[PDB]
RNA sequence: GGAUGCAGAGAACGAAAGUUCCAUGACGCAUCC
C-alpha cells in the first residue's frame, strides 16, 4: 500500500542520510517506537519498508504522518532499514527523531519528498 | 499460559558443541485473569 513511488536516487539519498544521522542524531527502528514517535510529535522523518508481509503492519503509518505533518518515505527493503541504529536487525519502519548535524540535508530531502505530492 | 501498560536489545538452557525465540518487539518489570 504505497501512497507514492519514490525514485531510486531519492531512496538512496534518504538511506544514506540515515547512516550519516546515526552518529550526531537520534534514530528509532521498528513499528512500535516509530508509531509512538509520530504520535508524540517527535519524528523528524519516517522510513517505511516496501516488502512488509502482511503489509497491514505498516499501513497505518502514512495517514498518521499526514495527521501529524510528518514526512514519510518508502524504502525498498526492510534490510536496508536494519542498519538504522544499534543491533543489525531488519526493520519494517524507522524514524529519524533528531536531524542532528545534517540539518540542510534533511531539509532538501523533505523538499524533494513534498515534491512528490 | 492469557489480557493490559512502561521501556526498547539481544534473551533463555547449556561447561560448550549447540538448540530455541527477537524491532512483524523477544527478554524483561509491574497490574489483573
Ligand atoms: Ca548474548
Ligand atoms: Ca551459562
Amino acid at each position: 500500500y504505497v501512497r507514492f513511488e519514490v525514485p531510486e536516487d531519492m531512496q538512496n539519498e534518504a538511506l544514506s542520510l540515515l547512516e550519516k544521522v546515526r552518529e550526531s542524531g537520534k534514530v528509532k527502528k521498528g513499528t512500535n517506537s516509530t508509531t509512538l514517535a509520530v504520535s508524540r510529535g517527535l519524528a523528524k522523518l519516517v522510513y517505511i519498508a516496501e516488502d512488509v508481509d502482511p503489509p497491514e503492519i505498516v499501513a497505518h503509518l502514512p495517514l498518521l504522518c499526514e495527521e501529524k505533518n510528518v514526512p514519510y518515505i518508502y524504502v525498498k527493503s526492510k534490510n536496508d532499514l536494519g542498519r538504522a541504529v544499534g543491533r543489525v536487525y531488519p526493520g519494517a519502519s524507522a524514524a529519524i527523531i533528531n536531524e542532528g548535524e545534517l540539518r540542510k540535508e534533511l531539509g532538501s530531502l523533505v523538499e524533494k519528498i513534498k515534491g512528490l505530492q
